[PDB]
């Protein structure tokens, strides 16, 4: 059974530049200079779930699609959305899709995208004949306890929202394949506390620098490098290709040196083939890094029809995911 | 495709008397005598993601399944588990199921285990022939933003864990059918008066539903609500191929006895001796565990025998309306 991606949208608000954040002095001009970041997309006021409403809105009207028809909805995030005891996806049942679907809020870091690619593909395998669903992603990092600049080291927090439109009939492009591997040995990396959840700020460097402090073995690291190569491997034999037949790479939007050395360099292809220097002025946009890109591609006609993108994103666990995306027509809306 | 359910499990810890709870002055003693609660289970500073390791465990223990043979694991939850930028699944990745698995956290309210009992019937079915997935639910509502006793309105909140594993081969029991519909124009229920601003303020559901009723009076949200409870309860007996007289027990929350007998039992037409109430009283509110705990408890005391049917009925945040028919084919392998 093939999964087709009928349309791709997304909503990206106006980018404050790391120069305006250096002036002020709440970004580093050492790290300006290490992590080569454009800016970052700031909302501001506006809720995660209205940009989720934005994005989705994009990619039904792009294709024509109905939001009745849709049989799955799945909200996706890493960061709060709204009051406790809400979830974010009853926003878009009632201002767009109804409440004849299966609305579920997923929640793995970064890579939550990818495993709701993975979910939503099954749902409509399993499915009726004439399947549909729709998969969004939307955060909104400015908010008390979180600092966009120095929460996580070597990227910048960005705000936006995106979205994705799975079909079982024939689309424009066609999920081939999406993996996802952990290696939770290290699942530490994300956190130093477990009694009492709420109170305290998040801090990704502090809280990496105590996980690298004490370790077991700590053959983690390199087991996380290992399995960044495994996924890719896994899902490019389940999808029938070869890295030769890969045109561009969607991996998120961190610092200059870390896509290079961690992503780009490991595969053995040049920087000219990632989506950095479209996600350097971005930002890091909770886990729709690989989505907004896929949709920049798409649009703009830099992905035509026989290409194909490596996503690819490594998160909280830490997991790390893999999917391949073809190409077979170009987009109904370029 | 047949939905079997290989085994189930859960973790409940000591329960807090609600006679103590007014002694105190934490419980008011009019709320004590009209609900007619019996007490909930407490947790001191046991992380949730503990609590699900237990109830994960016992499942897996109790059909002598092998962790590393599960395709997917659904942790659901309603409130906070642990530290922020780090989801509860990969505590039980580590120390139970290992990192070849797919595991991604569920959010849906109380009725987060109904949607994870529908995506894990799909992705099994959709999946290899022999497959297997574990779904768990796990919370403690032990403060600071959340007042057990006085959050609710109508019921007491527990802390604890529910778990049952999922797969295609034969098991004890069968999954016939679970639906999920949704009144999406009551969502501002649970929301009440206040959305930019995320954290800081506590939890309180019976000031959030006194808001939108003041919104309400001023569309007939509550009466969909109540067509639509009926509803998904006649398409999932449809689905499940029985009708209600085939149906031995109910499975509803564990809210106040007026509530349980009105909304649930009461509208379908049975006696409050089929819920199961004078179990789920002395727990209380488990998150999204009560149906599965009640489960678990009318499986393994031999009340829920080979032929009969358990009603699994929700009603959660959205608002979300979610019923499930299981159906035991055999007496448990663990009784």
């Amino acid at each position: 059974p093939d999964i087709f991606i009928k349309a791709t949208g997304r909503f990206l608000p106006e980018t404050v530049s790391v120069e305006w954040a250096v002036e002020q002095g709440h970004y580093s001009a050492e790290d300006a200079e290490l992590h080569e970041l454009g800016g970052a997309a700031v909302a501001g006021d506006t809720p995660a779930p209205d940009m989720a409403l934005w994005a989705a809105q994009q990619a039904v009207k792009r294709c024509g699609h109905r939001p009745e028809d849709l049989g799955l909805l799945l909200y996706v995030d890493s960061w709060h959305q709204g009051p406790d005891g809400w979830q974010p996806q009853y926003y878009l049942q009632r201002h767009l899709v109804g409440g004849d679907v299966l609305a579920v809020e997923i929640q793995q870091g970064c890579n939550g995208m990818f495993s709701a690619l993975e979910l939503a593909a099954a749902h409509l395998r399993a499915g009726p004949r004439p399947g549909s669903a729709l998969v969004v992603a939307a955060d909104n990092f400015g908010t008390p306890l979180f600092d966009r600049w120095t929460t996580g080291p070597g990227y910048i927090a960005g705000d936006g929202a995106g979205a994705v439109v799975l079909t079982t009939e024939p689309g424009f492009a066609r999920l081939l394949a999406v993996r996802s591997l952990a290696v939770p040995e290290a699942e530490q990396m994300h956190r130093g506390a477990p009694g009492a959840t709420i109170g305290r700020p998040l801090n990704f460097t502090s809280r990496n620098a105590a996980f690298r402090e004490l370790s077991l073995g700590t053959g983690a690291l390199m087991r996380v490098h290992q399995r960044t190569l495994e996924v890719v491997e896994k899902t490019l034999s389940e999808a029938g290709i070869t890295l030769g037949d890969i045109t561009r790479v969607a991996y998120m939007n961190f610092s200059r040196e870390i896509v290079e050395q961690r992503c780009m360099a490991a595969l053995g292809l040049p920087m000219s083939a990632s989506t950095w220097e479209f996600g350097r002025k971005l930002g890091h946009l909770g886990a729709s890094d690989q989505v907004v890109a896929l949709d920049e591609l798409v649009t703009t006609g830099e992905l035509g029809p026989g290409d194909h993108l490596l996503m690819l994103g490594m998160g909280p666990g830490v997991t790390l995911s893999c999917a391949v995306v073809k190409v077979l027509t170009p987009a109904p809306w370029s």
